[PDB]
């Protein structure tokens, strides 16, 4: 329920960071971008393991 | 407008989990709710440098 939201906001937090960070051409927003991004697919992972 | 889009799902990401942390009633869901929260939080100050 509570979780399975904060799945979607996850994966829809991934699916935009990873379109904003491809088209970036500021090196350094790019590398923030990516960095956060490895963030949000690793909330994705925790969000599937913690049960 | 993607910084701008970015940064409201991380505010929206961060009542989600703030929410669920305190309603996580198993200390080990809270704690990994709260460190995502943690991260999240982190997100808003990074997006900010390149604001
Ligand atoms: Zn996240
Ligand atoms: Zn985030």
């Amino acid at each position: 329920d509570y979780l399975r939201e904060l799945y979607k906001l996850e994966q829809q937090a991934m699916k935009l960071y990873r379109e904003a960070s491809e088209k970036a051409r500021n090196p350094e927003k790019k590398s923030v971008l990516q960095k956060i991004l490895e963030d949000e697919e690793k909330h994705i992972e925790w969000l599937e393991t913690i049960n």
